[PDB]
């Protein structure tokens, strides 16, 4: 096995000139490795302020925040309080349009409701304007039969999947994913007391925040630190160690092959591809193209398979993260970075870290 000194040496020699040609001001890592994460800091949080990464440094990350929503979602579906074959109607009966009679929580969680499209618009901003959204949406395609990565697709779907707790969907995360695993600083909504632990992000030299939206919870709203992101892949690596609960049966659904495009599962949130996996394959099935492509139906849904290459990308204007795992080697590997740099490069740097391993 690698020492804690050869295993920093393998993420310095990775990530040093990484970050020097992409410009990325910050990153923080977290290797996961013979039970125990490795914390890696590098650069700075706040470029004007000269604030250094830290593992306390909170990041934005966006569309890993679907990981959190997938297992919520599988959380209720324990609870019973939901399923996902039932009609997005009976969870929003004001939907009535023709186009939506078909239409199943599962279609709304793993991008198959016939072409959602990627982003909420801007300008709606409250519930009447997305109600009309919604109504006035055309599917392309059959539902269940075509997968289009969407935003207003899972984001709904984490909405409606809270509606039997009475819960706000900030309220239920809290309650019941982030509180029971101890993620005491990561958060939907960054507190006034915990803002100077949140570093900017960058965008063309210009500092970033990502900006409010309807949805952006459920799709792309968490921050979090390395500490808690690595415990966060410690407890989908290896929730066996968990007590019994509805949230251990979550992980597990959200794992569950639903569906398949080439080589990569759709589960709740996260993505997984059979394990051995070479790198190119793991790159060729993570790219979520602009375009509807073709699925094929995993029915009933397959339970999780230890031998998988387990990961999820996120990006907002200011920030690219990634989180990957393999549960039958027991490794894992978060990557938070306060630039947006090309998911390949993420998948490819990951791999390689890994790989030493
Ligand atoms: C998630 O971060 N987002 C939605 C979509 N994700 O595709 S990705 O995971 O391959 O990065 C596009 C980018 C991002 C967003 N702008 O919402």
């Amino acid at each position: 096995p690698m020492s804690e000194k050869q295993l920093a040496d393998v993420v310095e020699r990775t990530v040093t000139p990484l970050m020097k040609a992409q410009a990325i001001p910050g990153m923080a890592v977290a290797v996961i490795y013979q039970g125990q994460p490795h914390y890696f800091t590098f650069g700075k949080a706040d470029v004007a302020a000269n604030k250094p990464v830290t593992p306390q440094t909170l990041f934005e990350l966006g569309s890993v925040s679907k990981t959190f929503t997938g297992v919520l979602g599988g959380d209720a579906i324990a609870r019973k309080e939901i399923s996902l074959a039932d009609p997005v109607t009976k969870y929003w009966p004001e939907l009535t349009g023709k186009q939506w009679q078909g239409i199943r929580l599962l279609d709304l969680a793993t991008y198959t409701a016939g072409g959602l499209p990627l982003q909420v618009p801007d300008n709606v901003t409250d519930n009447a304007s997305l109600l009309r959204f919604y109504q006035s949406w055309q599917p392309k395609w059959a539902p269940g039969t075509t997968r289009l990565y969407a935003n207003t697709s899972i984001g709904l779907f984490g909405s409606l999947a809270v509606k039997p707790s009475g819960m706000r969907f900030e309220q239920a995360m809290a309650e019941r994913v982030f509180k029971p695993l101890k993620l005491n600083h990561t958060w939907i909504n960054v507190p006034h007391a915990e803002e100077s632990h949140y570093a900017w992000g960058y965008r063309e030299g210009k500092a970033v925040h990502v900006s409010p939206g309807m949805l952006d919870a459920e799709a792309y709203g968490v921050k979090s630190n390395v500490k808690d992101m690595a415990s966060w892949v410690m407890a989908n690596m290896a929730p066996e160690t968990l007590p019994p609960s509805t949230l251990q049966q979550g992980i597990a659904l959200a794992q569950s092959r639903y569906w398949r495009v080439g080589a990569m599962y759709q589960g709740l949130g996260w993505e997984m591809l059979n394990w051995p996996v070479d790198v190119k394959t793991v790159v060729d099935g993570s790219d979520n193209k602009v375009a509807l492509v073709p699925v094929a139906e995993v029915n009933p849904p397959a339970p999780p398979v230890k031998a998988s290459w387990v990961h999820k990308t996120g990006s907002t204007g200011g920030f690219g993260s990634y989180v990957a795992f393999i549960p039958e080697k027991q490794i894992g590997i978060v990557m938070l970075a306060n630039k947006s740099y090309p998911n390949p490069v993420r998948v490819e740097t990951a791999y390689r870290i890994l790989e030493t391993l």
